[PDB]
């Protein structure tokens, strides 16, 4: 029997790495996140998601004893809305997404996801 | 993006439910069943097709499901406890269409797959 939570964090990590780190065209967009710790608190879920950005991959953890550079709090249904910085600004303004710490981290993350969709690799 | 998401969900479900040979008789209750999962707020459906070897997940399905479940994402981790599924249906947190036995068997299997 494999516990559920580590399987979920491993799955998210695999998805993020294939989507964001596989293409070398995105290197300059990923550089903006190097060394950043982004904590994601999904409302209604009892656990946190912590994304640690390095040069060759992002690591996803279910716990983090240290400091996060940016912390985002939102319901899961906000994720398909994070299409670009415009939508991100509207979500912050409406209170659908709450940001603590460095707002630039989540702006750079959303910008990277936007470019990852643009880039056909 | 959709085939990457479904492949990830398929891998998660198979490692969680299909890895242990001890669960074979519990999985047999779902053989040939199709379970559609509509996560509220998301534009796409998740379709789970149960076979003896594995569960297959698809993002698109030209067909009917034996059972369809509709809920917000936060209700999804509450689906590994068979005794609370009735409470979720009663509270309206989980809406069920079609054959209720399919989701009951799925939750019973998910409960047996995990130490509390
Ligand atoms: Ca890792
Ligand atoms: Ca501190
Ligand atoms: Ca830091
Ligand atoms: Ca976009
Ligand atoms: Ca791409
Ligand atoms: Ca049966
Ligand atoms: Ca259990």
């Amino acid at each position: 029997e494999m516990p559920f939570k580590p399987l979920v964090t491993a799955g998210i990590e695999s998805l993020l790495n294939t989507f964001l780190y596989r293409s070398p065209a995105l290197k300059t967009a990923r550089s903006r996140l190097l060394g950043k710790v982004l904590r994601v608190e999904v409302k209604g879920f009892s656990t946190s998601l912590i994304l640690v950005f390095s040069e060759r991959q992002v690591d996803v953890l279910g716990e983090w004893a240290g400091d996060a550079d940016c912390t985002v709090i939102a319901y899961a249904s906000v994720l398909p809305k994070l299409r670009d910085r415009q939508q991100l600004t509207a979500l912050i303004r409406s209170g659908e997404l709450e940001v603590q710490g460095d707002i630039q981290v989540v702006q750079n993350f959303v910008a990277l996801a936007d470019l990852a969709e643009f880039d056909p690799a």
